[PDB]
């Protein structure tokens, strides 16, 4: 049958067509090997599946060769944007690949980069944007500083529009990088919030005269050991108090 001289010549004839233009008209290439257009496509489908050649096939029966330099351009474009819509990526496509790609074709490329471990991204829950885990860290920090310095991780999930695990995975990154930021009972808490909390404790101290840690823990819903170390760290710089030890750690005004 066909396959003896076909399989040997097909790949070299394909390459000869790729040298002339990275865009291959599969109907036209099917004339140069004298084959059925559908049989021609199927062998290219198979060659892409085997991992033999890098490219995509549009809805109108053209194949597009993509160089490793052009893949690298696609991966770096998504890195630099951090968050980007599949629609933006299709518009950008001609500047990155010298060919205007369908949204589908762009997805096929991104999924290739993911599998070859040349890019690290995640799908938004609407399926409409790609976001980098570096950009998730950034958008967690922006929404933390925005929402006052204390925010639940579950609220950041809703906001950033990505599955929970992709927020939960960046918590190593936000505590190594930001020495001012800490994880407490499913929330991220900012140096700026603890200073603001210390101010409103000192205002309630200069009114009550005295106040107990167990009363502040019920007031702000924070754990004892954490809240004690956060307030005792701010004693004298922000709180005009004196610590003493009762049944519980207790704070009262010195200048009284
Ligand atoms: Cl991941």
């Amino acid at each position: 049958g066909m396959t003896e001289e076909q399989s040997q010549s097909f790949l070299t004839e394909f390459i000869n067509y790729i040298k002339q233009s990275k865009v291959v008209l599969l109907e036209d290439l099917a004339s140069q090997v004298g084959l059925r257009t559908q049989d021609t496509i199927n062998r290219i489908q198979d060659l892409l599946a085997e991992g033999t050649i890098t490219g995509v096939i549009d809805d109108r029966g053209k194949f597009i060769y993509i160089t490793p330099e052009e893949l690298a351009a696609v991966a770096n474009f998504i890195r630099q944007r951090g968050r980007v819509s599949i629609a933006e990526l299709a518009q950008a496509s001609n500047s990155l690949i010298a060919w205007g790609l369908s949204e589908r074709n762009c997805i096929e490329i991104v999924n290739k980069l993911i599998a070859q471990k040349q890019l690290e991204v995640v799908h938004t829950l609407d399926g409409k944007e790609y976001i980098t885990p570096a950009q998730i860290s950034k958008e967690m920090r922006d929404e933390l500083h925005v929402r006052g310095g204390r925010v639940n991780i579950v609220d950041l999930q809703q906001v950033i529009n990505v599955d929970l695990i992709h927020i939960e995975n960046r918590i190593g990154d936000i505590i190594k990088s930001e020495k001012h930021v800490q994880l407490v009972l499913g929330q991220l808490i900012d140096e700026n919030y603890l200073d603001r909390l210390a101010e409103e404790v000192n205002d309630k101290l200069q009114e009550s005269g005295q106040v107990t840690i167990s009363e502040l823990c019920k007031t702000y819903d924070l754990p004892g050991n954490f809240l004690t170390q956060a307030l005792t760290q701010r004693l004298g710089r922000i709180i005009s108090g004196h610590i003493d030890l009762d049944n519980r750690g207790v704070i009262f005004t010195e200048a009284f």
